[PDB]
């Protein structure tokens, strides 16, 4: 996989935030994890939403530097969202939330797989740990 410089443009919530790539605003989703909802209704404001959303913010506000790296599958969801590993200053947010218990390992769609296992691993740590949302 390659890094791609992209620059933050607006913290949305644990998974979701604006940034700008090749120029052009886009909507970015993390790739193979699921923070807790804070906005739609139908799934309400879940327990650790919050808490993930300014991990996130936190984490991404104050990096210097913030780059995207895409899977070898599709680059966009339905919505027409990013999808993409992300990291603040080198380090992935995907993985720092999962392994914070903030969030979980899901919507593992092949090809877009690569860093599943990696994951997985914090995930258990997490879970070991009774972290947040294993607590
Ligand atoms: C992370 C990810 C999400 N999605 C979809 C699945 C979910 O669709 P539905 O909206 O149909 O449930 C939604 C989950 O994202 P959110 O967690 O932001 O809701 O976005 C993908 O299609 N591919 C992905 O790799
Ligand atoms: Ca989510």
């Amino acid at each position: 996989l390659h890094k791609e410089p992209a620059t933050l443009i607006k913290a949305i919530d644990g998974d979701t935030c604006k940034l700008m790539y090749k120029g052009q605003p886009m909507t970015f989703r993390l790739l193979l994890v699921d923070t807790p909802e804070t906005k739609h209704p139908k799934k309400g404001v879940e327990k650790y939403g919050p808490e993930a959303s300014a991990f996130t913010k936190k984490m991404v506000e104050n990096a210097k530097k913030i780059e995207v790296e895409f899977d070898k599958g599709q680059r966009t969801d339905k919505y027409g969202r990013g999808l993409a590993y992300i990291y603040a200053d080198g380090k992935m947010v995907n993985e720092a939330l999962v392994r914070q218990g903030l969030a979980k390992v899901a919507y593992v769609y092949k090809p877009n797989n690569t860093h599943e296992q990696h994951l997985r691993k914090s995930e258990a740590q997490a879970k070991k740990e009774k972290l947040n949302i294993w607590s």
